[PDB]
């Protein structure tokens, strides 16, 4: 029959306790079957899909099929993103995944020389899944929408103040504004 | 602002004309930006994302972000599946993708010997995306939910009548019931 609760797309750290939920109107008098894409997850025949301690391997797209005698309904797709980061960044994050949007890894300030690789990282967790947008000197970096902002070979033109805008539709958080100096 | 039309997950053949749609309440007085996962699709700044002649490379997960001055809303994820099949199976399918659920590639009847590889194929197109479930002698084959049903090395026990149940939530279509003989 019809679905009351659809699963949320979310970003979590590896090792954390994570659930994905699907609840029908007929609950508990319906059948549930979870899928990671077209793979029928074995023993994922319950309302909520539980990863006791997520692994990066677990990241991907999930859907839940709910049936009731005659019908069949597929839930919305849920994207599970699993980030592997050192313990040193897991401050203010326990072994249970929480929905709150929060930056775990912040960008860094660097003095590089022309020809260096510039690597900028911003890792956040939250539900709904966080989105990224990198900025340089108050302007958004066209198409820079990942945790990583990388420049293979820097010119002097790459100098400036950088930050990442992390956001969903419940919250947003700008990362530290970092300074990238390019000289010799 | 709020979203009126969310994109549907769909399966299409390569070369076909395909659209993905997102429409907000504020239309046409809003901004649209499409994404293939976290990649900001360039020039996908319109209500509908158009693939004039899809390529397999195009398959994947898409979302549309709609903003209106203050707000931001992400649509539901859409799964685009692109199947590459010979022209000989494209009968009753033109160069424009249609929503109707229909089997293009059917399983085949075979007389194999113990140790053979048994390959069973069932390819369908439709919107919402079709789902598969293989059956043997009236019983569903536990966890066989892909276009392909493959057995690397057949025993005599693999003999029987097979078919694929293709389905979404608007329609379903059973494939030809095929006979698999295992002898010598
Ligand atoms: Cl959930
Ligand atoms: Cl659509």
């Amino acid at each position: 029959s019809k679905i009351t609760v659809n699963p949320e797309s979310k970003a979590v750290l590896a090792g954390q306790f994570v659930k994905l939920c699907c609840r029908a109107t007929g609950h508990p008098f319906v059948q549930y079957q979870w899928f990671k894409m077209n793979k029928e997850i074995p023993n994922g025949n319950t309302s909520e899909l539980i990863f006791n301690a997520v692994h990066v391997k677990d990241a991907g797209f999930y859907v839940c099929r709910v049936n009731n005698n005659f019908t069949f309904e597929f839930s919305q797709w849920s994207q599970l993103d699993v980030c592997d980061i050192p313990e040193s960044f897991q401050r203010s994050v326990d072994g249970v995944s929480e929905s709150k949007l929060q930056i775990c890894v912040e960008p860094t300030s660097q003095k590089l020389m022309p020809g260096s690789t510039l690597v900028l990282q911003c890792v956040a967790v939250g539900s709904p899944i966080p989105h990224y947008q990198w900025f340089k000197n108050e302007l958004p970096l066209t198409h820079e929408t990942k945790k990583l902002y990388m420049v293979p070979y820097v010119d002097l033109e790459h100098q400036g103040t950088y930050w990442c805008h992390v956001y969903n539709d419940r919250d947003s958080q700008d990362s530290k504004k970092v300074e990238i100096i390019i000289d010799e």
